[PDB]
Order: structure tokens, then C-alpha cells, then sequence
């Protein structure tokens, strides 16, 4: 499917932009990557 | 934008919420959003 | 909730899912994780 292969393309891009970070800066990412899924899983377990 | 504020504010409250965890609790929470988002990609890779 | 157990036996199997998986492909699998939601956090930091 053409829209499969553009979100492996976008998540290969976004591998590439994180593959530059620093230790620190991936830990920083890694910790709003957690929160926002939580919060996504929050607001979703209310109208779900 | 204010949608994008309230946002930041959802992910510093959780994100402090987080901050409270042990260190087996946070583990234990990764590895639910771990999960969570594999089974959001499955879900969405059927009808995208 | 019906839909609330139902993703709660989603999430339980993956996690069994991904108890069998080798050290090396737990890695992979939380690197495409954190690409992913990324992708998510921006395409929605756009209409949002
Ligand atoms: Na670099
Ligand atoms: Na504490
Ligand atoms: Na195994």
C-alpha cells in the first residue's frame, strides 16, 4: 500500500534525525515520547 | 496555538506524575506504552 | 467498559508477544516505537 510505504519513510527520516542526538537528548526525547503516549491513553480510556 | 500549550501542560503534569514512579514502576509503565503503541501501529496499519 | 478489557487483552498480548523477543529486537522494536509516536506527535502538532 502507497500510504504504508510513505509512514516507513517518514519513520526512517525521523530514525535518521534521532540517530544525531545526544545520550541526554534521546533520554529527554524518550521521557515526552512516554508522557504523551500516557496521555493519549488517558483521553482515549475516557471516550473508549 | 492554545490546543499546542495545553498539550505541553498535559505532557509536564504527566511527566511529573512519572517523576514520582520507582524505578520498577517506570519500568513497568514503559513497557505498557511499548504495548500500547505496537498495538495502535497494527490497528492503523490495516486501514492505512 | 467492554472496549476498555478488550484493549487491555490487546496490550496483554503483545506484552507475551514481546517477551519472546531477543534483546536485540527489543531495542528495534522501541527504536521504531519512539519513530513512530514522533511522527504522531508532529502530524498532529500540525492540525492540532
Ligand atoms: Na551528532
Ligand atoms: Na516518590
Ligand atoms: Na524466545
Amino acid at each position: 500500500d502507497e500510504q504504508r510505504r510513505e509512514l516507513e519513510e517518514k519513520i526512517k527520516w525521523k530514525l535518521a534525525e534521532l540517530a544525531s542526538k545526544s545520550e541526554e537528548e534521546r533520554k529527554e526525547i524518550k521521557l515526552r515520547v512516554i508522557a504523551y503516549v500516557l496521555v493519549q491513553l488517558e483521553d482515549l480510556q475516557k471516550n473508549l
